[PDB]
Order: C-alpha cells, then sequence, then structure tokens
C-alpha cells in the first residue's frame, strides 16, 4: 500500500495474506469458512512451491493468539485467467480444513448484486504490500481508503483506454494505491466485499493508471460454483 497508514491490528478479520514458501506473495480475503479469494496472476508462477494462507494476523512475523498459518487443499484459478491477460483474475483457495472463526478471523460478506458502486464511494483496501518506491516491504498490515473512480473516465485513452470492462472497476491512484504484494487483496465498500486488487496493470500511485479491480459480482456464479 503506498500512501496508507497502519490498519487496526484484528480490525479487518476477513484479512488473509497468501504465502509461497513461507513469505507473504499476496493477499486474500475470506469468502467462506474454507475458501479464500485472492488474484490468478499471484500463482502464476508458483510451480510447486509450498502455497499457505495467514488468517488472523496483524504482524507477519510476531505470534499473535488468533494468528494461524494453513495449507492448501486446491488451488482453482478461473478458467478464463492468463498470464499477460487483465481479465478474470481470480483465484479460490480451498483450506485443508475449515478456519477457526472468532473476532480476529471471520468471512467478508461480498456482492451478489451486478450492479456498480455510486462514483467516488470511499472504499477500503488493504494489504502487506510495499509501502515506498524504494521497495520496503512492512511486517504489519497497512490500508487507505481510496474513491471509486467511474469506468468512463477509468477508459480514457490518458488513463487504461478501453481496457476497463463492465467486470472490472477502478478506484483513484494518486499518489495513495495498491501496489506489489497487495493483488489479491479485498476493496471493501459499504463494509460488503466488491472488488479484488489485481496487477494487470503493474504501476503505482500514477493517477492516470487507476487501480483496477476485479467485480465480485460479475463472478457470483463462479464464486459459488467453486464454493460448492
Ligand atoms: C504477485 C502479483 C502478480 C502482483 N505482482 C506485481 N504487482 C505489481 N504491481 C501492482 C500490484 C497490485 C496493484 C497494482 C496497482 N494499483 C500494482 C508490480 C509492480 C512492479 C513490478 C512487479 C509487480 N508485480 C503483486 O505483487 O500483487
Amino acid at each position: 500500500i503506498l500512501g496508507g497508514r497502519e490498519a487496526e491490528a484484528h480490525a479487518r478479520p476477513y484479512m488473509a495474506s497468501v504465502q509461497l514458501n513461507g513469505a507473504h506473495l499476496c493477499g486474500g480475503v475470506l469468502v467462506a469458512e474454507q475458501w479464500v479469494l485472492s488474484a490468478a496472476h499471484c500463482l502464476e508462477d508458483a510451480a510447486d512451491g509450498k502455497v499457505q494462507v495467514l488468517l488472523g494476523a496483524h504482524s507477519l512475523s510476531q505470534p499473535e493468539p488468533s494468528k494461524r498459518l494453513y495449507d492448501v487443499l486446491r488451488a482453482v484459478p478461473h478458467p478464463d485467467s492468463q498470464p499477460d491477460t487483465i481479465d478474470h483474475d481470480l483465484l479460490l483457495l480451498q483450506l485443508s480444513e475449515k478456519a477457526t472463526l472468532g473476532p480476529a478471523v471471520r468471512p467478508l460478506p461480498w456482492q451478489r448484486v451486478d450492479r456498480d458502486v455510486a462514483p467516488g464511494t470511499l472504499c477500503d483496501v488493504a494489504g502487506w504490500g510495499i509501502v515506498n518506491h524504494a521497495g520496503r516491504r512492512p511486517d504489519s498490515l497497512q490500508h487507505v481508503l481510496l474513491p471509486v473512480l467511474d469506468r468512463a473516465t477509468c477508459n480514457r485513452r490518458t488513463h487504461h483506454d478501453g481496457a476497463i470492462t463492465e467486470r472490472l472497476m477502478c478506484a483513484e491512484s494518486n499518489r495513495r494505491d495498491s501496489c506489489k504484494g497487495d493483488s489479491g487483496g479485498p476493496l471493501v465498500c459499504g463494509g460488503v466485499l466488491e472488488g479484488v486488487v489485481t496487477s494487470g496493470s503493474r504501476v503505482c500511485g500514477n493517477r492516470k493508471k487507476p487501480g483496477i479491480y476485479t467485480r465480485v459480482a460479475s463472478y457470483a456464479a463462479w464464486i459459488d460454483s467453486v464454493l460448492a
């Protein structure tokens, strides 16, 4: 997260750290008892590395009563995802057992109504991604509030030049933004999961290259199918 602040420990009990070989790789969001939603590009190149999900965490390094590392029974990228496209960038991780719930571990309700958020809606994005241009990695969860940017602005030739489909949404990226290590994480608007961070457009903090987020509601039937 660029331009953000340290999040209140455990105040987003849905937040997950997707880990590769014991290091944070991507964000994710607990959406069901046994399933975490993240981005397909996160595992594009993971090959047979050890993929785990850390729930209940604020600090990546320090012990906390609610922090538990889960193994992954199955990783389900969206079948239409591809390296080098921006579209369909969702991944569902089935934990090896149901998560133990509590005040610091809870699934986030997610948007099934397929309609756009109002322009400027202030949505919350959190993550353990880099926090400056040098690439510093924070130990603890960071977050920023970002206003939703209407799709027409986002599709201007000066911006993303027509690449924002109805299944994607944007948020402003003026210095405050999601960044590397934040993909897969949640864009939460009005207390409900609306979007998943994507890296499809990799630059961070350039206002003319808004954040892109995958609209969960657009993929409701796919999420439901895989969950069940
Ligand atoms: C592992 C994922 C596929 C993803 N990769 C990734 N993402 C970058 N950027 C990025 C990530 C999330 C969000 C956005 C834009 N708002 C921009 C980035 C930038 C510079 C060089 C390599 C970069 N690798 C990530 O780390 O989330």
